[PDB]
């Protein structure tokens, strides 16, 4: 019952907690070499069966074998390798388009198929400067699509799964794709592409949007060309940047610091418009969502970036203004309106950024979608969960019901009331998966779907309830 049969061979996986689970599966051929910066091509089907009980390596990133750029792998969690067509969830991880894996222990899918009765998928997608170095047509036609390689290289693990989760017991026409953070992003980029309509059934957005860390092709390109400086690679030269080795590469941009933010370009070859834009034009109507965002959520980046917390009013406002301005003086006067007497001065103004970069664009796409007569489901997570991180989300572990996992935020304290929280937001979940409405008497009360009308959100806390346009009156301050 460990063996699979796929389109490129037999797979062996191995007994965990009651389920099965299969790990490292190629779902592409290595991007290396002469692949490298080039879309992602279907894997070499193989003789007997290849073991599937180790992790692959994860994909070039700043450092369980030694990241690699043969790291286009994928997991599978299953009650049971048979037809019963269940559930699929498709999970997309964060890390700021830099780093993470679907292998990391946070999102181990055992407990969703043992308390739902669903397929699991995790992924590893290429990121930085391996999957989204936009060059343009620098380096000649061929190289047209490198902004975008991972996200490519999600609708290649998609594909995979379209076409071979029913031998490991899971149903090709009920997909959910759902992530965090940049995972989110993702999701909302697949969202709106042409190219991966039909392969998915569902989506679930956590704290993320198709805007989040989305870039233009002119900042991609300035981007690109510090880079190609660093790394010593002159434009055109399409011979240093295949030989140059992975880890030098890596560094060059690396030593650019956080001021270089990768992610997907709206570069007309891959993305030919905003994701968002997109969906208002019907780019997926009838795919329903459920989407939404952690409290106060720019406070967290502080831990990263100190600097914010160290700058004067005036000097703060400005660096916002940079950053996701102009701001409107009606909003000012919202936040100032609002803000807390006993809370530091930049925890007021940093409220902006929560708006902007996490907020608006989840506003945006539930619009987008309730206007296309999808089903929309909103919610706010306000949980106070304690805390070296690029993205911070705080969802992740009561919706995976991973709160046991090592590298989790495992700390003393509240255990009955975590487990609460998690048990509220991994049923509904998976409630969403398996029927695309997250209701259920793990609920306290009903989670109303969203509509322009009501605008009603589903907040989880210690006490979860529903809120009537929660985000409105900030909405209006801004429009």
């Amino acid at each position: 019952r460990t063996v699979v049969e796929t389109r490129y061979g037999r797979l062996r996986g191995e007994m965990n907690e009651g389920v099965f689970v299969w790990k490292g599966i190629p779902y592409a051929k290595a991007p290396v070499g002469e692949r490298r910066f080039l879309p992602p091509e279907p894997p070499d089907a193989w003789d007997g069966v290849r073991e599937a009980t180790s992790f692959g390596p994860v994909v070039m990133q700043p450092s369980s074998e030694a990241p690699s750029e043969d790291g286009l792998y994928l997991n599978i969690w299953s009650p049971a390798a048979d037809g019963k067509k269940r559930p699929v969830l498709f999970w997309i991880h964060g890390g700021a388009f830099l780093f993470g894996s679907g292998s990391s222990p946070w999102y181990d899918g055992t407990a969703f198929a043992k308390h739902g009765d669903v397929v699991v998928v995790t992924i590893n997608y290429r990121m930085n400067v391996f999957g989204f170095l936009h060059l343009g047509d620098s380096f000649g036609e061929a190289y047209a699509q490198a902004g975008n390689l991972g996200i490519l290289d999600q609708v290649a693990a998609l594909r995979w799964v379209k076409e071979n989760i029913a031998a490991f017991g899971g149903d090709p026409d009920n997909i959910t794709i759902f992530g965090e953070s940049a995972g989110a992003a993702s999701v909302g980029v697949l969202l709106s592409l042409p190219e991966a309509s039909g392969l998915f059934r569902r989506a679930m957005l956590q704290s993320g949007s198709g805007s989040l860390l989305l870039r233009s092709p002119e900042t991609a390109m300035a981007m690109t060309e510090r880079i190609l400086d660093k790394a010593g690679i002159r434009p055109g030269d399409r011979e240093r940047l295949l030989s140059i080795p992975a880890e030098e590469l890596l560094r060059a941009a690396l030593s650019l610091g956080p001021g270089v933010m990768y992610g997907p370009v709206v570069d007309g070859r891959v993305l030919r418009r905003h994701p968002i834009e997109a969906l208002r034009y019907g780019a997926a109507s009838g795919i329903p969502i459920l989407i939404g965002v952690t409290k106060d959520e720019y406070n967290l980046f502080t831990l990263t970036d100190p600097s914010w917390t160290k700058l004067g009013e005036k000097e703060l406002l400005d660096r916002i203004n940079r950053e996701v301005g102009p701001v409107p003086e009606e909003a000012i006067r919202y936040y100032k309106e609002t803000a807390e007497p006993s809370a530091p001065t930049w925890q007021t103004w940093l409220r902006i950024m929560t708006y902007r970069v996490f907020v608006e664009g989840m506003l945006r796409t539930a619009d987008a979608q309730a206007a296309q007569g999808a089903d929309v489901y909103m919610y706010r997570f306000d949980y106070e969960t304690p805390v070296l991180k690029a993205a911070h989300a705080l969802e992740l572990p009561f919706v995976f019901h991973n709160l046991h996992q090592p590298g989790v935020a495992n700390f003393v304290g509240n255990r009955p009331e975590r487990e609460a929280i998690a048990n509220e937001m991994h049923y509904a979940w998976l409630s969403f998966a398996r029927t695309g409405d997250p209701n259920g008497a793990h609920l306290p009360e009903a989670w109303p779907a969203y509509t322009n009308e009501r605008k009603a959100a589903f907040v989880f806390s210690a006490a979860s309830h529903v809120e009537d346009d929660p985000f409105g009156r900030e909405r209006a301050a801004w429009q």
